[PDB]
């Protein structure tokens, strides 16, 4: 095995900036969720916004620069265009030490992007214009590097395109012939409507081994307010499944097996952007290099609340040794020993 | 009068990440400095750079938006190219309200770009690559904008493209035949060595009223280590000039007269980018709503501070607000 985690996501960049919340019904936004949007209304939905903040995102791209900055050996497979959104993309995703090899498009679609409207409560509410990604396919699949990986996780969000579920239905048969895990996040509730039936059947078929997921999200695959009734089914469905408490921190699923880690008590909630994203990071950081449950649950959310406290979706910086580091300077300054 | 600045400069998009001290060296980049690159150099140091966030950039860029948060009317020229980092250049200076036409070079080169490594310490390094900026020059001025504006702000970082200072002799020009004031901030100690020169001939012609400089550029504009010698010729070479002290704030000198107003006590310091340029937005503002000096150094270091606590060279936050709520 050369690489913990493979990840497999719209290859994205993120254009962020605060607005209220009139904003987001004038102009038909839906708070929270991932909007999608031609290129018309990218542009249109541009001009209406304040100055903005461009950083590299895409759910599974996020949480390969996860894992790599929490340590462990990650690599990427995603769509971007042959422009200079692409060539920033790239760039963003190397220099966290991630493989990324996939090929670009070589003109239109241009580089996936989403406008990024955060709100006074760190609610995050995207409009997605998939760009390049709907391009992306199973001749992307690097081969050689989906057998050399540990697990293999993917979004939920790869349906939208035409061709992405051929990329999975692939790397997933050579994953698991290799003696691997595949694992998915549901994405978005709205994913999770537009293709229930899809997700499942992924999940019963032993297609995809682990759901990563938020609350609403496993509240909705199964049509249900019941929200123990939906860690049952959850439980069937799936080998492994995290889900995402906000606030509340973590309910891991394996069986009748139920752990529930906390979530950190946060500074302020500044952009909520990403936190899933780093959620399953941290954890699948701790799973690769076997750990609890436990302290999986832990990894997730102590990663989850540090880029809540950023405008962005990746830390900047090694949470190796950022996070290790603050716990040491915290210890000196309280004149504690270590 | 239809606008308060108006700001030419180098069109820039930052990129921006940490980096630690040793990085610095290993690369042959003087801290703190602005380092001119090739495309060749911003490839390569782009590929050693960690993960990167991006933002609209450009010293009288940062400024021009600056005075348009603050509630001032600003407008603003530079040269970007139609590609996609120009028209996110374009995108962000509007949203601040500020006019800008100017109109984008079409293929190469390409819109510049800086890549600014940030210490720990906050100082920021930056490799700036001109592209699509060496295509600017007196075509580019619009005339009745010019004529419009209250005070014309412009960088000293503008002397080195080819063509840029013509650009600038035209507005210098049609700026005091109209009655109005035209500004410059010395840009980077190097800069001024660079033009030590071309810069005290501009001001002692009457092309520059007004000198925006921090303290290590004022003294290289005089190779001098006394820095009361170095004011005291500064007031006889301008209308007016502002220097900005860092944690200690700014004085501001005109003939005899030295009004010194402190910093805001900061939290963090988290990135120092943008602060020379934010101090000009504020005392312009002030400047041209016909505020006291003191006033004006007030605003001036208000808006730096904010900026300093912040990845990223423009404030985030409403600047109308953070004046109107510090009264
Ligand atoms: N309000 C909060 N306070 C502290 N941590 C939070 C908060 N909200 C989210 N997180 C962290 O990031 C993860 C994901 O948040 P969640 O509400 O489950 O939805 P999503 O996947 O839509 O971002 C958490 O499980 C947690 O570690
Ligand atoms: N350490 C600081 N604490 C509070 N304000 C500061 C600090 N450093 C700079 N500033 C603000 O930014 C302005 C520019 O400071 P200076 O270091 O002289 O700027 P430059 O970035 O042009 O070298 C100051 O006049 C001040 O208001
Ligand atoms: N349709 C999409 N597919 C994959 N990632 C997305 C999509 N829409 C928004 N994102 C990503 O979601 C992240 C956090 O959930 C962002 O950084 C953003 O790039
Ligand atoms: N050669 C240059 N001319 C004008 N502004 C520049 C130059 N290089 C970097 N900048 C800008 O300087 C700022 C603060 O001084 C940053 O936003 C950066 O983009």
């Amino acid at each position: 095995a050369k690489y913990d985690v493979l990840t497999i996501g719209n290859a994205i960049v993120d254009i962020i900036a605060r607005c209220d919340d009139s904003f987001l019904e004038e102009n038909g936004i839906i708070k929270g969720a991932m909007n999608l949007i031609n290129a018309d209304r990218a542009e249109l939905l541009y001009s209406r916004m304040g100055p903005a903040v461009e950083a590299s995102g895409g759910s599974a791209g996020n949480t390969a620069a996860g894992v790599a900055s929490l340590g462990g050996r990650a690599a990427y497979f995603g769509k971007v265009a042959d422009d200079q959104l692409g060539e920033i993309f790239t760039h963003d995703i190397r220099a966290q030490g991630v493989h990324f090899q996939t090929k670009p498009l070589d003109g239109h679609p241009p580089t996936a992007r989403s406008m990024i409207f955060v709100t006074e409560d760190g609610e995050r509410s995207m409009n997605t214009y998939l760009g390049a990604c709907v391009e992306l396919g199973p001749e992307d699949v690097e081969d050689d590097v989906v057998a050399q990986s540990k697990v293999t996780y993917f979004e939920g969000y790869l349906w939208d395109p035409p061709r992405a579920k051929d990329a999975i239905r692939e790397a997933a048969r050579i994953a698991h012939a290799h003696g691997r895990e595949t694992a998915m996040t549901l994405s978005d509730s709205f994913c999770v409507h537009r293709y229930r039936s899809e997700f499942l059947e992924l999940m019963r078929s032993g297609t995809v081994d682990i759901v990563f997921a938020n609350r609403q999200e496993a509240l909705a695959l199964y049509e249900t307010e019941d929200f123990d009734r939906a860690l049952e089914l959850l439980a069937r469905d799936c080998k492994l499944a995290a889900v995402t408490l906000s606030e509340e921190g973590s309910v891991v699923v394996r069986g009748a097996e139920r752990v529930r880690v906390g979530a950190s008590v946060l500074e302020q909630v500044v952009d909520t952007t990403g936190a899933g994203d780093l959620y399953a990071a941290g954890f699948l950081f701790g799973y690769t290099s076997g750990r609890s449950l436990e302290e999986c649950s832990k990894l997730g959310n102590l990663a989850a609340g540090i880029v809540i406290g950023q405008i962005g979706p990746r830390p900047l910086v090694s949470l190796a040794t950022a996070a290790r580091q603050a716990a040491l300077v915290a210890e000196n300054l309280y004149f504690q020993s270590h």
